[PDB]
């Protein structure tokens, strides 16, 4: 009963078990992974599909799989995840994506993310959307600034989920309203 969206030439969708090996393989790839830790094994990958299984079955939405009709039946994820870590702009609701490589500078992040913010403000009604990243991380930045979110470098913070010594520890934060982003 999770509701599937559509864009122009993506369906964002509930996941299912043939989307693991595919996702692992992203998981496993460092050009996919290069601005996190470090990559993930299968195990790990799974663990990660688990936990996004687990919010769209609390919260109804989630990151959702990406399918592209025609094309292909995942090339990653897209969609939106509730932010209850101790940071400073908790609590809210973030969006992140991923993309296996091969479909990158197509415009397909930016379509699905059109289409999981759409769901936020239209169908969500939430007053706010925010993501974050690293600073080295200018494809995922770029993305946000191109979809219209806006960053105040006064707001940038350590993860508090890594080590105040890591060296990734530091992001910056984008965010959206419902305002602006109705603006567009
Ligand atoms: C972040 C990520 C999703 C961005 O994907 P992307 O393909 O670069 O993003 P977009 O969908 O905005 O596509 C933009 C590119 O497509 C091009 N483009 C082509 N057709 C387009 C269209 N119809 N609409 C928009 N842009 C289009 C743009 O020129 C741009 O190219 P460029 O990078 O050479 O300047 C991807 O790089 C990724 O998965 N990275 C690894 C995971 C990661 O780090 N995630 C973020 C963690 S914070």
């Amino acid at each position: 009963a999770i509701s599937e969206l559509h864009g122009p030439r993506l369906l964002l969708r509930a996941w299912r078990d043939s989307d693991r090996e595919a996702f692992a393989e992203m998981c496993a790839d460092p050009q996919v992974m290069e601005f996190f830790p470090s990559v993930l094994d299968r195990a790990q990958s799974d663990a990660l599909v688990d936990r996004v299984q687990a919010h769209f079955a609390e919260r109804g939405y989630g990151p959702w799989a990406l399918e592209l009709p025609g094309e292909a039946a995942f090339i990653g994820f897209t969609g939106l995840f509730d932010v209850t870590m101790d940071v400073h702009f908790a609590p809210t609701v973030e969006i992140g994506w991923r993309l296996a490589p091969a479909y990158w500078g197509r415009g397909l992040a930016r379509e699905a993310a059109e289409t999981a913010l759409d769901f936020a403000f239209e169908r969500l009604r939430l007053p706010e959307v925010v993501a974050f990243t690293t600073p080295p991380n200018r494809r995922s930045w770029g993305l946000m600034e191109r979809l219209g979110m806006r960053r105040d470098p006064a707001e940038d913070f350590d993860h508090p989920l890594l080590a105040a010594d890591h060296p990734m520890r530091r992001h910056i934060l984008y965010r959206v309203d419902a305002a602006r982003w109705a603006e567009r």
